[PDB]
């Protein structure tokens, strides 16, 4: 059932890759494939980009790719573009198989007069959008990887994972998914508990969703799946269904899942982490708990992992 992947030596490494390649002397690797991930009612697209890299630039899962889109500096004339960093949405060993291509999870950036709401593509994100308007053999300019923030702690392969999510921010999460529950690595099995939160804007929005759900059938003891439509459910005070709003629904477990020694995970829009903090005071403190004190602990223990943007 689980996924035959090569090669085996990408797991000899001790320690992860790091800048491997840097801004003054890119790698030059080449599209794949470029596809949106969501439906017509989606506020923007999201697209899946595949790119050979032919091992020339691996990484371990939870990092990020630089890259470094076409044009110069608008500030610094006789400059190249600065690098837009992107968090790996594939596993080592990628959606081939076979250690040669990696895969971004990328939203367009687009910009809209605030009033008119006349879209000005002059304004629209650079990088964001040469990315999504790539084609099979296009080149680009690859540097990293980078982060250790969000490396996948292995040594309890029956450790609980709590991932949490908004839009874009579900890349690392797609690739620990596979690393535990769809690719045939026999120097890591998992038989922990993963559980993803994942919040975006409507159904139309989802990212992934198949592969996850899939995940809930074959792993119904290991994997945890739950999500805030933002646009489409309300949370229990009549707002717009977050994050954090879930996060509430199962306060009490998921605290005594940090008390045992659970990772939690946080990647995507920085603006959601002061109502998921919000969230985890209240419930330190109804039990008598400064969590001031208590997430000072869980960063000292090392289960706590933030890489928001
Ligand atoms: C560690 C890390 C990981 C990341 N991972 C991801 C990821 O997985 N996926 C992802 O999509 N992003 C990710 N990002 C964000 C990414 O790096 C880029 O910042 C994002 O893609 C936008 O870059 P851009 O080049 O498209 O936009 P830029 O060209 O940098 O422009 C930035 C913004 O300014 C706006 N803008 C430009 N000119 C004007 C103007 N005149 N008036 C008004 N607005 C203007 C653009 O529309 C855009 O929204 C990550 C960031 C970090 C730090
Ligand atoms: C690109 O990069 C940016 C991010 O795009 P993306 O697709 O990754 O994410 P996104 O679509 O902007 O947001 C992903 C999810 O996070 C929600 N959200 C917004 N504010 C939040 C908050 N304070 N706390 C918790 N959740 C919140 C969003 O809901 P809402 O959009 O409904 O608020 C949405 O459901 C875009 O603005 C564009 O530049
Ligand atoms: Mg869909």
């Amino acid at each position: 059932s689980k996924v035959s992947v090569a090669p085996l030596h990408l797991e000899s490494a001790k320690e992860p890759p790091l800048n491997t390649y840097k801004p003054k002397e890119p790698f030059t690797a080449t599209i794949v494939s470029v596809e949106s991930l969501v439906g017509p009612k989606a506020p923007g697209e999201t697209c899946h980009i595949v790119i050979d890299h032919g091992g020339n630039v691996p990484y371990w899962e939870g990092q990020s790719y630089g890259v470094i889109p076409p044009g110069e500096n608008p500030k610094k004339p006789g400059a190249p573009q600065n690098v837009r960093l992107y968090s790996i949405a594939s596993t080592r060993y990628g959606d081939n198989f076979d250690g040669r291509t990696g895969s971004l999870c990328v939203r367009r950036a687009v910009y809209y007069d605030p009033e008119t709401g006349k879209e000005d593509p002059s304004k629209n994100g650079v990088c964001s959008n040469f990315l999504c308007n790539s084609k099979p053999g296009d080149k680009i300019q690859l540097t990293g990887p980078s982060g250790k923030i969000m490396l996948l702690p292995e040594e309890d392969p029956n450790a609980t994972h709590i991932m949490i999510a908004t839009g874009t921010g579900v890349a690392p999460f797609r690739g620990y998914l596979r690393r535990m529950f769809m690719e045939d690595v026999p120097n890591y099995r998992f038989g922990g508990l993963a559980w993803l939160f994942l919040g975006v804007a409507n159904s139309d929005s989802l990212l992934y969703d198949e592969e996850f759900t899939s995940y809930l059938k074959q792993y119904p003891d290991n994997f945890r799946y739950d999500k805030a439509l933002s646009r489409e459910q309300k949370n229990r005070s009549g707002g717009k269904m977050y994050v954090q709003d879930k996060i509430e629904e199962y306060s009490d477990e998921i605290f005594k899942l940090l008390d045992g020694g659970a990772h939690i995970y946080f990647c995507g829009l920085k603006g959601m982490m002061p109502g998921i903090q919000d969230t985890l005071k209240k419930v330190a403190e109804r039990r008598g708990e400064s969590w001031d004190q208590k997430l000072a602990q869980l960063k000292k223990n090392k289960q706590w992992h933030v890489e928001v943007f």
